């Protein structure tokens, strides 16, 4: 009993399994291609041991979804949310833009969000999940906006925060899921940042 | 039948988009069209075929009322009177879209159907090139590599703007403002290369 062995305990070994597994499974064949079958024979696991840990694909695809969540907050949002970017927008909004879209442009598992963006059309909590995260990142421009002008709270800025936000969203798609030269996506961003530095300076 | 295959598609869209397209089958299809499970294998032996039949008909359509005014020769006209004219115009259009509710489907099923990935990019940048025509026909330029990465960015912050719009709920106020703001800001960043 008290032998040489990993802290971590079997049952946890194989639960760990089965959400990678399926994770991997739903990033390359879409979550609705994939069978209970297909990811208990990929995990090394029999069916009835997949249904011992998690009742339905569904549960599978909650507790995948909650790790993303913290991902996002410890690896994308934390750094984004931080006096930093006030700081930086405050000294100058074009250099927040330079920032924060190479922040955003630097996240990871790209794979699977995408998922997560399909899902968001058939299942409550994808929809949840990434309405949250959009949400956030539109509260801290918002923030940034205000900090400009040392204000408390402005509507119109709410309004900006949400137009330029997805704009920023949308230069950061451009870039992220389709093909283009290293010379091409410089130009993009290029024209992107100056036009949005543009818009925002339109509007302080 | 003609009539009976135009019913079958009329059901099938509309359960697609109530149901999510993965979780309709050809039965269900059938039940909910009043017919037997032989007949519309007859008409359709899967139910990709189905949806490849909705997808070359939001096609067509595409391409033959909406990409078509867009693409005119008056279209260009406008944008050279006054860019934010045709923004309007465009935007307007776009809000408007005929079946919006099966184009979201579609919008999943690019995600996992190639076909479907595949019409939608094609429609995306065939909008995209317009927009670099308009900007070259503004300037009677030939050829503009930087009004091609212009046209790229304007119309993914078009699309934006229009998604914002039609899939969040905002009092009528808020959707105003968001508009306005889109409308006004995307006018600036084209006239700032014009």
């Amino acid at each position: 009993k008290n032998i040489r062995k990993p802290k971590q305990e079997r049952s946890i070994e194989k639960r760990n399994k089965i959400l990678q597994v399926a994770k991997d499974l739903f990033s390359d064949k879409t979550y609705f291609n994939v069978t209970t079958n297909e990811i208990a024979k990929k995990a090394d696991v029999s069916v009835g041991t997949l249904y011992a840990y998690f009742a339905s694909k569904e549960d599978i695809l909650t507790a995948l979804l909650k790790r993303y969540n913290d991902f996002f907050l410890t690896t994308i949002f934390a750094d984004i949310n931080s006096q930093d970017s006030l700081d930086r927008f405050k000294k100058n909004p074009k250099e927040w833009l330079n920032v924060l879209i190479n922040q955003l442009l630097a996240a990871e598992d790209k794979i699977f969000h995408a998922q997560i963006e399909m899902l968001a059309y058939a299942i409550p909590q994808a929809k949840a999940l990434l309405e949250e995260h959009n949400n956030n990142l539109k509260n801290l421009t918002y923030k940034c906006l205000l900090y400009y002008s040392d204000q408390a709270a402005n509507p119109s800025f709410k309004t900006l925060s949400l137009v330029v936000f997805d704009f920023i969203s949308a230069l950061v798609d451009e870039l992220l899921y389709h093909e283009h030269t290293q010379e091409e996506a410089h130009q993009i961003k290029k024209t992107g940042i100056d036009s949005l530095d543009l818009i925002i300076k339109s509007y302080l």
